[PDB]
């Protein structure tokens, strides 16, 4: 595979000559003890020796030339493995495949030892990983800044069909990426209380947690760029025989501040340890930036300084930058504003309102009282601004205030994000377009310059090179290499959608992909599935508007009408559905619970056969993501219309060639623009019938009453048929369904069913199905990160990219 | 300096290139924004690179020859700092100071930065230290095992004349020296219930703690031998929102076990904590031995182990392994005793009954109950054995029982200890004769051949060639090199007493020593000193039966004796006490307190000059003992006769030119033997004198009325003179010296400061003085620890030591 690299005979001989240095003097260990696990660890620090030198070299360019720097603050950052992207990135991937064949050892074996770096949910988390490899790629001055969870997302295991949580220990082995730099630790304050001087405010009697960074290298592809990821831990300070132990182990309290990652994405929940959480990564984050900014007055910060707000997460950067502004550095309070504004960015990823996040006053008194001062400051002085522009308008007030009045008093930090920014964007064009019509409306009326779209993308190393090399060698056949850093070049590949030899090798890359990940399933989870069946792949969280539960009415149609016409022809089918469950979310895991019911009736029903086959894939992850998107055919992006604000996984489906079907949601509207909706299979209501059926009121009855197959469905879920040993387990669903649907399942019932039989009349043509699957690849470049950092970049940051080398 | 090996032009390259290998991939620095902490680990790394070939040879070579495994269990190893130690083991020390000075660094400021690894509260903890560092010199197949605490021994800080304790936390940097090894991860069980079957006893339901081992290298001296210090960490089990967050926080709870030394070498306290950290370490190294042991019956398993309990904190070996055996072995009872008794040997470290552990049995039954049911068997054929042997004694059968009855029931650890080894010393002639006539008469009554000596050593590697390289050069140009590996060639000193270039030379070495320590004390500590006065230092934990508080009466008399005609000639003195308190002891926190009060009225008075300073070092610690112990005129071991087990501390003064003020006890009495009564300053009662005292009662009040310096002292202390500002701050001292005193201070107050008169006599005369100093070090050859090994090895594990070197 040429997209692998050159395998020059002086690199395999450094590397075998490393890789043994790393096996005695790193791991002591000889090749008589060594187990695959230490031959990882080889491997790994050999891979890392690559980075060193570009990564000093890198952050002495950006020290020598002083451009404008981007922090990207997250509290998610969702990376998965590091070796193969590490290989791929410095072209060593065919060097080290020699290099461990030669030394008798299979690199494929050693790269699943690997634990995920899981220290994120979903999308959000995915997002800002696609966007570090992104800048990098691009060659800007940019650092990821976060928290070094000791627990990520927690392990599913599926005990009796339910979700179980395993922790996390991803750290257990060590982590050889990362470089601890306990020498540039920083304090970060927490409770105490203010007193007013004649200089001013002073926030006193704070107790100190200290933030320990470790840096991880984030190499741009092929271009020597190596930036940095900086996330903080946190520390205690170091400030009769009980009370002396005691005191010891209360250090534990202070350090449980980087102890676990909040898998609730579903739903706020206001938990002080999270809001802990999120000034930690705020204070140690602004410190750092403002002490690398008087390394070579704050007129030119907005110059020299852009910080991204992945959602509200890290929104007290805005009272946190306006206090150290005030309050240490002296500035007027017009001034220290004007410098916060043009620093700050915010970007939203969801309109679904449970999930905003509106921190009660009383824990933000407690905890940060002169950051709680700060924001009613900058919401009188909001507020007066809105009265002079609406004058009488005293709804407006209280719509837009940043203080939501009610039994508990609450801060809307979407609300300060907005007002604290020079720019705000949703993350697709009809996501974009619902913030400025309906949940920001009055913001866009007061400033409408602010308001901004950016179309999330994926990161083509990743989700084309590395998970799918099959595919990136034959499209590199036929155009060349350029593509992996410029995706737009996939539209060259429209020359070829006639052409029989390129519809022979897609469908044979396919067909490879499928045979492998079938494999893997018999090999890790001895599960069987019949590979010339269509791949029906939902993978994502579960989450009502996700509509799992649309899926399952699919499925068990498909079982009925097999059941009803045994002897009939259907095209074989393996639906697959993977995704984790939030721990307190009842509802997902009841829809986990009934996805392996309907498995235990389908996939032993001997009249079925090997025509249909329903599986859960356990402990859904970026690794496991890289495994089965290559492998698909349709790809389920069934969210109720408004409800998904851009989606990725519908991105990476894309570009490996699975067709989609899909509503009219997020970034499926860009996609089926780009590929014609001819080649998407789109179905069910769009937002204006989502709002028309609100009107007039959704009632689930009349659906029930009207569709005798979904009435069959409803009656059979009801009466135990997947649940014969307890017979009323899935009565909260059915009830769901039918009284309390926000997300109208059965209203997009009859269109989903029809399309999905036409996905069937066209899956009966394989070569048809290929010449549909080439038109989507080759129109898959503009869903490419490189793309959405370039517009951030030119539109949001003020800084030009760049594919110039740096030396190495 | 010849001593300190030889500077090679290629060992010099080789040093130099790997030492900037390691700064650049492995601290990822350049030369440029390197700090001196950076310097210190690109040292550590390439000094660690050197011991790693012959650490995996020398444990290939014990799994080749299967020799006899001797593991020495202690919760304590006081191992201080590595970096120097491996370089003089490897004979490295020249060449990295060649190596370090053609880079522009000073090596002796890279040392410095190093943190102590206090894993120990004192003379048991140093003394597994020494005896690990004698097991690789006379290469032994010898592995400690142990915990690896988080936080060791509390770092001392004086404010206001009081201790303050700050946490200990040595990993802050990290630790070059240890290979995580969590491959090898074995768990540890806890609570449950017995259950009897068919098959026997099971124990059921019990909670896990994971324990992982940490190895660290133990060089022998330039003999090829690295040994291996294991040291357990405790790690939980991978096993709504709030709930799951909670679930994960609480495994700190199982993390604890591994997380701080217990500072009470004082006072034995039942802390349920302290249990479980003995029996972590006892569980986890146990099945690490019987696995070592089935990989090349149990009969041989005596001929291929030895366990070595450092006093009885790891007694849990004894029923752990005989519940091995049995439960899950499937041993019969008497096999599996004969193979724990002949496998097992005990150290007992003190006669003082408040630091023997008595166990609460409502502890163990919750914690432990399979082990209390074995301690009641164990005790039930003791106890069978002591009636066959003394028909009718039943007090004899009270006294001896492993059982205590009282209010609270007990388990005498001692007691299982002896009943459980084959083998049971003291660590020093009079202690041993002590253990047989007193605490122990009845158990030697029955079991005679069981009681030995082992006379406690030091290293003299740490403890000569280490801190004093002047003193041991001076020495090498007389006899040569061998010495350091056989310290009873010293005794060839004895033709060089009337040499006058060597007692230039010795006073010379002495000089240097203490102008260094002079000049430590005035940049680290602002504290200024007359270098030519006599050093007069104790340094030790501070206990009453240490009898700091009999120092300070001297002092004050000195102090008086000066006001009272301060026109008369006294030979100047630097009195210098250190030590830790224990932090639950008020009288050891009142005694550092009066020292420091002392200092304050001392140091300030105009009329006293140079003549008098008293200087409390705040934080003794190994690397604190190894700039003090060179730079000592007067060692000060004044243990009331009977109370110091042996002592180590007077072991490293009289191997630096120190002479020695003490009482007959412990090893004071065999170094006086060694070094002849004559060249001793020998005062006070013997444990002879103590017996008569006890006998009619000690009363204070008969001293203070029989000596007018004493009751001028005791008014002084009562009426507020040491502290104006509280007058009766010290009436605690003052009523413990008057009528709760058990270590009879003023007993031995008037033979000590007559004895004290004695020292300034001779300290007049630099010559004698000097003579006298090398008839001490000449004869101080019996206290290497090598000597100490020598005879555990051929006396009761049965193994014959080698100085033969292995292949480098
Ligand atoms: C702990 N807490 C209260 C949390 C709240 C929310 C979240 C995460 C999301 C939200 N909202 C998220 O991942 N949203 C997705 O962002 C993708 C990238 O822009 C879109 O492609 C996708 O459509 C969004 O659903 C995580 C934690
Ligand atoms: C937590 N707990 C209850 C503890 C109890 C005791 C100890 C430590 C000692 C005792 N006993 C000790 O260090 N004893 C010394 O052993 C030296 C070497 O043999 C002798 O040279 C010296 O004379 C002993 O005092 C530590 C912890």
């Amino acid at each position: 595979i040429s997209v692998r690299g050159l395998a020059g005979v002086e690199n395999v001989t450094e590397l075998k000559k490393n890789f043994n240095r790393h096996l005695h003097f790193t791991l002591v260990k000889d090749r008589n003890v060594a187990t695959p696990r230490d031959y990882y660890f080889a491997l790994a620090h050999t891979v890392r020796d690559h980075l060193v030198g570009r990564w000093i070299r890198t952050q002495q360019h950006y020290y020598e030339k002083d451009p404008k720097r981007i922090y990207y603050l997250s509290l998610e950052f969702y990376m998965g493995r590091t070796l193969q992207n590490t290989m791929v990135n410095l072209a060593l991937e065919n060097a080290c495949d020699e290099a461990t064949y030669q030394l008798g050892l299979d690199m494929e074996e050693l790269e699943e030892i690997e634990e995920d770096a899981g220290l994120g949910n979903g999308g959000l988390g995915r997002l800002a990983a696609c966007f570090l490899d992104s800048m990098a790629t691009l060659g800007l001055a940019a650092y990821g800044y976060g928290i070094r969870y000791e627990f990520g997302i927690f392990n599913q295991k599926i005990c009796g069909g339910w979700q179980m949580e395993e922790a996390d220990d991803w750290l257990r082995y060590g982590n050889p990426w990362e470089k601890a730099r306990p020498e540039f630790t920083l304090p970060v304050h927490f409770y105490g209380r203010v007193e007013h001087t004649s200089q001013g405010a002073k926030w006193v009697d704070t107790q100190v947690v200290l933030a320990m960074p470790y840096d991880t290298p984030v190499p741009g592809y092929r271009n020597n760029v190596v930036n940095t990821m900086r996330l903080w831990s946190a520390k205690a300070p170091n400030d009769f025989n009980v009370g002396y132990i005691q005191a010891v182990l209360d250090r534990n309290l202070a350090e449980n501040i980087s102890r676990v990652l909040y898998p609730n994405d579903n739903f706020f929940e206001g938990k002080e340890l999270r809001l802990k959480q999120e000034y930690f990564v705020v204070a140690a984050t602004l410190q750092d930036i403002i002490r690398r900014f008087k390394s070579s007055n704050f007129d030119a910060f907005p110059d020299k300084v852009a910080i991204q707000l992945n959602d509200t997460h890290p929104s007290l950067a805005i009272p946190e930058l306006m206090r150290v502004l005030v309050d240490l550095e002296r500035l007027d309070w017009d001034k220290a504003w004007e410098v916060t504004v043009k620093t700050c960015a915010y970007t939203n990823h969801t309109v679904l309102p449970e999930a905003l996040e509106r921190w009660p006053v009383h824990l933000l008194e407690t905890l940060l009282p002169r950051h709680l001062q700060i924001i009613y400051e900058i919401n009188q002085r909001f507020l007066n601004r809105v009265a002079a522009a609406f004058p009488g308008d005293v709804d407006r007030l209280r719509r837009m205030s940043l203080v939501e009045e009610g039994a508990v008093k609450r801060i809307n930090m979407a609300h300060l994000c907005i007002a604290g920014s020079h720019a705000v964007n949703g993350v697709a064009r009809i996501h974009s377009e619902i913030l400025k019509k309906t949940i920001f409306k009055d913001f866009y009326e007061l400033e409408p310059h602010k308001f901004q779209n950016k179309t999330n993308g994926i990161t083509p190393r990743r989700w084309l090179v590395l998970c799918n090399p099959g595919l990136a060698e034959i499209i590199a056949e036929r155009i060349g290499e350029e593509y992996i850093s410029d995706l737009d070049q996939l539209r060259k590949l429209l020359s070829y959608v006639d052409d029989e030899a390129f519809i022979r090798d897609v469908a044979k890359v396919k067909q490879e992909n499928k045979l492998k990940f079938a494999a893997y399933l018999e090999r890790e989870y001895k599960v069987h599935i019949n590979p010339n069946s269509l791949f029906d792949v939902q993978v994502k969280r579960i989450h009502e508007y996700k509509r799992q539960l649309l899926n399952c009415l699919h499925v068990i149609t498909l079982y009925n009408r097999i059941k009803k016409e045994p002897n009939k022809f259907v095209v074989p089918r393996t639906v697959m559905i993977g995704g984790k469950a939030a721990p307190g979310y009842h509802m997902a895991k009841m829809i986990i619970k009934l996805i392996t019911a309907i498995g235990d009736v389908v996939n032993h029903d001997p009249v079925v056969g090997d025509r249909l086959r329903v599986i859960f894939l356990e402990n859904y992850r970026v690794s496991l993501a890289e495994k089965v998107i290559p492998a698909a055919d349709l790809s389920e992006q069934i969210s109720t219309a408004g409800t998904e604000a851009s989606g990725t996984g519908n991105m990476k489906f894309m570009l490996n060639g699975a067709l989609t079907i899909g509503t009219m949601d997020g970034a499926n509207v860009e996609m089926a623009e780009e590929a014609g909706e001819e080649n998407f299979f789109i179905f069910g209501m769009r937002v204006e019938d989502v709002d028309r059926l609100d009107q007039r009121g959704y009632n689930a009855q009349e659906y029930y009453d009207r569709i005798p197959e979904l009435r069959q469905i409803i009656e059979q879920l009801s009466s135990g048929f997947f649940s014969p040993k307890q017979p009323d387990l899935f009565k909260d669903i059915v009830n769901m369904l039918m009284h309390h649907d926000r997300f109208k399942v059965f209203a997009d019932y009859e269109e989903y069913v029809k399309c999905q039989e036409r996905v069937s009349a066209l899956y009966k043509n394989p070569r048809e199905w290929t010449r549909m699957v080439i038109r989507n690849i080759a129109t898959s470049g503009k869903f490419s990160s490189d793309r959405t950092i370039a517009q951030y970049a030119r539109e949001i940051w003020g800084v030009e990219p760049s594919r110039q080398r740096l030396p190495a």
